[PDB]
C-alpha cells in the first residue's frame, strides 16, 4: 500500500537565516507547481536535544510517484530555491521514499484495497 | 492536519529490519490515538544530504495531548525500549502540522 512518492527535509537553518522569509518562498514555490500534491511543516524546538540533534524544522512534500518527484528536481523554480537554501541551512537531512500507507483515518491509498481483484490473464 | 511524531533512524548493520517494521505497524494498528503511521526507506538518494539514515516514519495524532498519552502507553514504551538496541542513529521531531497544500 503506497500513498505517493515523499520528499522528506529535516533542517537547522543558520542563526541569522530570515525563517519566516524562507517559509513564505516555500509555500510560494508549492503553490506554483501543479506535481506538488501535498505540503506540510512543522518546528520543533522544545524536544530533548540528544534526539533531535538541533534539527529545528521539516518539510514534507508529496508527489504521486518517482517520476513526478524527479522531474520536480528539474522544474527552474526547484532548482532555484534548492541554491538559494544551501545558503541558509547549518544541516540537512534529505530522504525521497515510497510512502508505506500503514494506516490512516481517511483513504489515501485505494488501489491497495482492490488489486486482488484484477483478472487472471497468465 | 494535528501533530506529528516524525522519527528518521540508521538501523545497525544486524537489524532485522523488515521484522522490526512490522512490529511498529502491529503496534500502531492497536491504539487508536495513532490516526495515521506510515514510513518509508531510501538508500539511494545522495549521501551527503541523507547523512546516512536509511528509514523514516511518522505517526499522527489529533493533538499534543493524545501525542504525549501515547508516549506513556505501555506498548510504546516496551516498544521504545527494544528499539534503542538496533539502531545506529536517530532524529526525532514532535510537532504541530502546518498543511499548506493538499489534496
Amino acid at each position: 500500500a503506497t500513498s505517493g512518492f515523499k520528499h522528506l527535509v529535516v533542517v537547522k537553518f543558520k542563526e541569522d537565516a530570515k525563517v519566516d522569509e524562507i517559509l513564505k518562498g516555500l509555500e510560494n514555490l508549492v503553490s506554483q507547481i501543479d506535481s506538488v500534491k501535498s505540503f506540510e511543516w512543522g518546528e520543533d524546538n522544545e524536544s530533548h536535544e540528544m534526539l533531535r540533534q538541533g534539527f529545528t524544522h521539516a518539510f514534507s512534500m508529496t508527489f504521486e510517484n518517482k517520476d513526478a518527484y524527479v522531474s520536480f528536481t528539474g522544474h527552474p523554480l526547484h532548482v532555484e530555491f534548492s541554491a538559494a537554501f544551501t545558503a541558509v541551512i547549518d544541516k540537512i537531512v534529505v530522504m525521497d521514499f515510497t510512502v508505506a500507507a500503514v494506516k490512516s483515518p481517511v483513504v489515501v491509498a485505494p488501489a491497495a484495497a482492490l488489486e486482488w481483484s484484477h483478472p487472471q490473464f497468465e
